């Protein structure tokens, strides 16, 4: 109900990848009930990144998922308190990313605060060499748990040449709402497509749009 | 498949890896009762011992063939023979430690052959694991979901710490049959109660004996 038909965001993401420190800010808007959102991102410190921005792209938004009538919306129900998500991204080439994020709501604005630690990226890998060309459309599996959701996607990062780099994404979503009932969903699936709209100054500025739609699985 | 899994089976295991850049190799021999859900492993750290970390984070990577399945729950694991199955796991500790695991289970001349590669990273130097202040895992429940011909396993584990605390760890496991031709009867959602217990250790944990009880039930 505090999640309006049109909602704006402000995001701050910081971390280390291999040893390289950076800080990013974003502002954006979208239609949480239609499942669309756009983000304007700046690398404000440590830019240009000596690695593909694609490994950060997925860490800038699950409030903006179109849920059919019959699938309860864990994300939208989490307000005003919001929810946290924790992710491990396991790259086939040996790279690992750990992500901690806080989603909150302040004065009608969604506030995202993400911390990121990447380690063991092959210095010769496509990521550290910036030879990546975006993520494939994909589907995330959602499994309920004691006061939370578990998220699984086998993701494919496109490489120069037309190869893919395999990466398992696995996420813990947890409401910060501890009192009052959330209606829990069963298992379902979220088709998500993230597309880069625009980049400049060696990827220190990026515009991206995500379209996400929930569906019945089993 | 289920015919090749006898009421007693032995196993042999190689486990190799790196934790926070420290390299090691472990071998194991053991045996168990797959339909009763009991198994025992005698493990040796044969290279890079004593480990500058708690064996407990490796313990859990040394066996789902040995899970007591009631008649009504199809046993994905026993059905996967003689090809056997692979499992892939992420263990995230609340204190930042992360372990990535790849394992190959195969059957050779009536012996189960385990091969595991382990990659630990971001264990805090001052944390209970790197400080070897752990006292084994709590009994816990794994949720099993079917996923496109494989299974996904989710446990929220608790590693006991010196002084009565716990270090909390999420486990995600992708299990995948190497049986590509032939049909496997897929289970629905179910649960596995699993208790891993250290029986015996010596020589600064370069020799460890552990037993696991694992029993499937409806969810």
């Amino acid at each position: 109900e505090l999640i309006k038909e049109e909602m704006p965001m402000k995001v701050v993401l910081e971390g280390t990848v291999n040893g390289h420190q950076f800080k990013c800010t974003g502002e954006g808007e979208g239609r949480p009930y239609e499942g669309v959102q756009t983000m304007r991102i700046k690398v404000i410190e440590g830019g240009p990144l000596p690695f593909a921005f694609d490994i950060l792209a997925t860490s800038f938004s699950r409030t903006f998922v179109k849920h059919p009538k019959g699938i309860p919306d864990y994300f939208k129900q989490s307000f005003p308190e919001g929810f946290t998500w924790e992710r491990v991204m396991r790259f086939e080439d040996g790279g690992v990313v750990t992500v901690t994020q806080d989603t909150s709501l302040q004065d009608g604005v969604l506030i995202y605060n993400a911390k990121v630690r990447g380690v063991n990226f092959p210095s010769n890998g496509p990521v550290m060499q910036k030879k990546t060309k975006g993520w494939e459309p994909n589907t995330e599996m959602i499994y309920p748990a004691d006061g939370g959701l578990r998220g699984y996607t086998d993701m494919a990062l496109k490489v120069d040449g037309g190869g893919h780099l395999h990466c398992s994404f696995v996420t813990e979503y947890r409401s910060k709402k501890t009192v009052g009932n959330i209606k829990m969903p069963g298992v379902y699936a979220i088709d998500h497509r993230l597309e880069r709209i625009e980049e400049s100054d060696n990827e220190t500025y990026v515009v991206q749009r995500e379209v996400a739609v929930a569906k019945y699985s089993n």
